[PDB]
């Protein structure tokens, strides 16, 4: 009954996967293989050629991406080979410093044993791999509060932070046949943060305002003709707007707008000001400006979506149908200035793709 | 068949409306000589009373207005009475000068007779009443491109612009029996226009930018209870996005951006720089500050949001289920820091309300 539902998935893929390779013959072959290890087995192994592709496919079929043209060139790692908490340790490590690249970052996934019976081989707790704590007890508030949870759930397993604005939160990731995860602190050799500065604007170092270099999503389900491979964390580089205009902006984040309004020696007294306008642009420059400074790979919004354009392009060119979510591929600043603004897009969900799952904390 | 759909769409609006203005008990009495007055004579009138609150629940649930706050407070001017055309020029004339009140801009409605059989009584070709002309033959752009259909429709009628930037479009609008509408070249006595400057930097004015100060929109459909009122011109004040982030800003309209750069003195080389993000700020920032200088009504987007927030919390309160179009409602800069933006909204139509028709030209 479930063999069905894995079967249909199957079918599909293999079709579109094979096609898109060159490999249509082999098509055939493939199915027959794998229906004989469903019936059997209860499941089936992809290839790395598959895998490989059936990661890069989900990628291209991320609607809230704007990043998508380089779907191509995805770096994809094979680690199903994983038994051990040390070895899954290791691989994340790794990823972190390959991905990285000295600044040069390279869009890479590290692909974990999928799901068997829908039961979790590896658990892996962080939203990234690089994230900063957050605190709040009686009126105070320290570092990122969207990571107040998983900091508090850290903290009842023996961790304990500094409490700066920018603890690293450890690696967080449960075995399977474990009741408790275990909590790994990153080498700090590992992570490259960028502090931030302004180009004109020698006072904007006074904030002390700094992040991380490379965005790893490690909470994701990648799935893949009816595999379900719940940990496989994968990272781009920065649109800036994620860090100036979200992260360090949003009150329920860093809100650090009235700050920035202060450095830059302007009024937050008056909305017809449009002080925050001129804040958000301002750190925005500070953004884009430290990490090319830094030498840190990093987009702005308006050549991300020239791309994003070229990739609709491509989508065409190609006979692909194009899904994308409105609501998330325009920035946050001058959604107005990019030709994403000016048009829809069709929300369909197509696979394989990257989903959503339920934390195992709260 | 049609005395069906009309007699629904009655019930349906008259027990809302009689509900909300305290006049529960004479519903009854009168859907009488409204299904009456349907099956005799076609369809039905509406008093001034319904006709006033019909107006006003349409505002009320216009997915797309972030300015729905002030619903209850709409002017409705009752224009049934009209017969001739210069009747209905000076009745647009009218809605002119109490609109824009000075400058204290007074949201109000002019409402003409509707629809008959499906036919038009009167006929508004105008987007807005005041509009300035688009020009584009060889190489030459001229004025506002989103005006370029009805120019040439207007110059095909006798009518001739000055082809400066700003020339103000003709009132035209077609009385039902003629062929063909009449245009009116508007009193400039009447129309307010808003030269921008900037509070800080002098050479903004280099720009030669203006705007009108009135949105007056003509060509929508207000429905009420099954009666199609397709020309009822209504108008409110600016956000200043409308102005500075769209009508100037658009490649596809007045595409000031590069200019705006340039006299506030930063280079337009690099994306990166953020350089439009920048202009589209500080081009929002002179058009608040001249409205305001002026004496013309305006509100920031800011404001505008925190209003919409209320208009949130009254709905909730009075137990009247909210609709939006979170596409819409977004403002077009920083829209982030606007609670809108985080938030999600049911796109459901509620009637009565305004509609797009489509246009007698093109
Ligand atoms: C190469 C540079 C990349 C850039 C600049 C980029 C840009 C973005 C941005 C700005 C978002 C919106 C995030 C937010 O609003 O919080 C996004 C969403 C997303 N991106 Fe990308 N991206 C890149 C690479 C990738 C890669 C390598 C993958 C995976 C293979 C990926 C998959 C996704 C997914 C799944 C989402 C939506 C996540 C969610 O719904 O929460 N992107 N991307
Ligand atoms: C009082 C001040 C008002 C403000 C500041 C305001 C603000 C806005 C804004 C910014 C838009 C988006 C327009 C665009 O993106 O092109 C909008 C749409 C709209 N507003 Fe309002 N509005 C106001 C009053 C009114 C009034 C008096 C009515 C009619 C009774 C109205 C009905 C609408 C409608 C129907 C739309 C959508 C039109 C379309 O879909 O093209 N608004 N409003
Ligand atoms: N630059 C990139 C590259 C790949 C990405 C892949 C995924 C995402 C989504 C990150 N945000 C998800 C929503 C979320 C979740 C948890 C906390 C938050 F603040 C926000 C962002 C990306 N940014
Ligand atoms: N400030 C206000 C008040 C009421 C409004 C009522 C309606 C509208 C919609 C105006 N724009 C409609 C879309 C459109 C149509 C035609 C040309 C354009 F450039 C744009 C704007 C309003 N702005
Ligand atoms: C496709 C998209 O809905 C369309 O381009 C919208 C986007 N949001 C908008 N929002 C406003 N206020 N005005 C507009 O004209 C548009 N255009
Ligand atoms: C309701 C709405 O879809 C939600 O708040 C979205 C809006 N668009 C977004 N766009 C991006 N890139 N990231 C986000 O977190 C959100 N939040
Ligand atoms: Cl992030
Ligand atoms: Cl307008």
């Amino acid at each position: 009954e479930e063999k069905e539902i894995l079967w249909n998935e199957a079918k599909a893929f293999i079709a579109a996967c094979y096609q898109e390779l060159g490999k249509a013959a082999e098509v055939k072959d493939r199915l027959a293989d794998i229906k004989s290890e469903i019936d059997l087995t209860g499941s089936y192994v992809h290839t790395k050629e598959e895998l490989e592709h059936g990661a890069k496919m989900a990628w291209r079929n991320s609607n809230r991406c704007i990043g998508r043209l380089f779907w191509n060139s995805l770096n994809v790692i094979d680690r199903r080979d994983v038994r051990t908490k040390e070895e899954v340790r290791d691989a994340l490590f790794h990823h972190i410093e390959t991905a990285t690249n000295n600044g040069k970052i390279r869009p890479t996934i590290t692909i974990f044993p999928p799901e068997e019976k829908g039961e979790k081989q590896v658990e892996i707790w962080n939203h990234q791999l690089i994230r900063y704590a957050g605190y709040e007890s009686d009126g105070e508030r320290i570092g990122d509060p969207a990571s107040c949870s998983l900091t508090a759930a850290c903290e009842e397993l023996g961790w304990r932070g500094e409490r700066t604005d920018f603890d690293l939160l450890p690696l967080i990731f449960r075995m399977k046949g474990d009741e408790q995860p275990v909590w790994y602190e990153l080498p700090r050799s590992l992570v490259i943060e960028v502090p931030i500065t302004h180009p004109d604007i020698e006072a904007f170092s006074d904030l002390e305002l700094k992040w991380y270099g490379v965005p790893i999503v490690s909470d994701m389900k990648l799935e893949v003709g009816g595999i379900h491979y719940n940990a496989a964390p994968f990272n781009g580089w920065y649109m800036g707007t994620e860090i100036g205009a979200r992260n360090l902006a949003d009150e329920k984040r860093y809100d650090k707008l009235k700050k920035v309004a202060s450095v830059i020696g302007i009024a937050a007294d008056y909305n017809t000001d449009l002080w925050k306008d001129q804040a958000l642009v301002e750190l925005n420059k500070a953004v884009l400006h430290s990490y090319k400074k830094q030498g840190v790979s990093i987009v702005d919004h308006h050549t991300a979506a020239s791309q994003f354009k070229r990739f609709e392009e491509q989508a065409e060119e190609a006979g692909r149908k194009l899904t994308g979510d409105w609501t998330w591929l325009i920035p946050p600043i001058s959604p107005a200035a990019t030709h994403i603004f000016h048009r829809s897009y069709d929300n369909s969900i197509v696979k394989p793709n990257y989903f959503y799952q339920d934390k195992p904390y709260e």
